[PDB]
């Protein structure tokens, strides 16, 4: 969670007033988590359940939170299973609450996607199919959303605050900062149009999605926006890297695995043309540097653990070093 959000934040203050725009009683509320947002189960007056996620405006505005709702109703009505958005009491996508402190607690409402988390069983290459297929689909449908109001409209890949390292970290981190410096200037030469570059989810996980009958329903749109298509596919790399379901015996074979199956999937639903693959390693580099972005913005640096030292220790060594996220070599995916 953002330091400075959580410096704000008063649950019990906010779920009493939340109570009454949403209609639950603030005691029977299930706490779920707080990693980027605060995320919570509620029971209506009605006896239904919905998932309800609350925010600051340290971190989005309302105006933004409108173009993921813009963009999940047009990927559910293209047919791509997403948990919907629900209404407030007063028919608001995004209720805001005061902060006496300046700005706003933001909340939203979902309904609750049917299925569950994937478990053992699931983890296989079924599943990684079902996912490249799935993001395909999302990819293919995305090359036809339009913006009509480019106030609501969803960043750049290039504008992500967890990428503003030079803000968080402190500046005798000279080393890192050239890193990443060097990384984004690089990948801004990669070509731009339709068939490679589009609005995405960007932030692709098992924590992220629920499997319900053997098929993919995606949440958390939180972060989309636009990047390569490449970068998500990365992006879910990296996560399913991170947290494998069932430990991997070797790292570099599992990618092999996970990506094989994978782009039979996605290429069944989309054109992913062999050259952006080499792409893969400096997009899980960039995304290595965006989660030491994030650590940064959740931690007070003037009070870490040992263990919250030596995360960021190995973090910073590894973009130092430049060691590849993966030791896969992704020239043998080609052709
Ligand atoms: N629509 C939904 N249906 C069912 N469960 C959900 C839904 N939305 C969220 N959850 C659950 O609540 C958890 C937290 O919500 P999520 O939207 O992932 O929060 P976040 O703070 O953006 N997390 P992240 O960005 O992945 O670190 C998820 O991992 C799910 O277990
Ligand atoms: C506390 C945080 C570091 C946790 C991390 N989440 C992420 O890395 C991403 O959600 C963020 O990097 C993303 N929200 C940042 C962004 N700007 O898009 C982790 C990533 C992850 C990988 C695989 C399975 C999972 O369930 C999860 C998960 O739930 O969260
Ligand atoms: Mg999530
Ligand atoms: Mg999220």
């Amino acid at each position: 969670m953002h330091k400075e959000v959580k410096a704000r934040y008063d649950e019990q203050m906010v779920l009493k007033k939340a109570a009454l725009l949403y209609h639950f009683q603030p005691e029977q509320v299930t706490f779920l988590a707080d990693a980027e947002n605060y995320v919570y189960e509620y029971t209506d007056e009605k006896g239904s359940s919905y998932i309800l996620k609350i925010t600051h405006t340290i971190r989005r505005s309302s105006t933004y939170i409108l173009g993921e709702m813009d963009w999940i109703r047009y990927l559910s009505q293209h047919g791509i299973s997403v948990a919907k958005p629900v209404l407030s009491a007063r028919g608001k996508d995004v209720e805001a609450i005061p902060d006496q402190a300046g700005g706003a607690f933001l909340l939203r409402v979902y309904e609750k996607a049917p299925g569950r988390k994937v478990t053992e069983a699931d983890w296989n290459g079924q599943l990684f199919q079902a996912l490249g297929a799935y993001t395909g689909r999302m990819h293919q449908t995305t090359k036809q959303y339009q913006v009509k109001d480019p106030r609501y409209k969803r960043q750049e890949w290039y504008e992500e605050e967890q990428l503003k390292l030079e803000t968080y970290i402190p500046s005798d981190q000279t080393v890192v900062l050239q890193r990443k410096d060097e990384l984004m200037q690089k990948l801004h030469q990669l070509r731009i149009s339709k068939d490679v570059y589009g609005l995405v989810h960007a932030d692709l996980h098992h924590g992220n999605f629920h499997y319900h009958q053997g098929e993919i329903i995606a949440f958390d749109f939180d972060d989309c926006g636009y990047h390569w298509f490449i970068n998500d596919i990365s992006i879910l790399l990296y996560n399913v890297l991170w947290y494998p379901v069932i430990p991997y015996e070797d790292k570099a074979e599992f990618t092999g695995e996970f990506m094989s199956h994978f782009l039979k999937g996605y290429r069944q639903e989309n054109e992913l043309d062999d050259a952006w693959l080499a792409t893969i390693p400096d997009f899980l580099m960039l995304r290595h540097m965006l989660i030491y972005g994030l650590l940064h913005q959740a931690f007070d640096l003037r009070t870490l653990s040992a263990d919250e030292s030596a995360m960021l220790a190995r973090f910073r060594k590894e973009i130092e070093d430049k060691t590849p996220i993966t030791p896969f070599d992704f020239h043998q995916l080609t052709t």
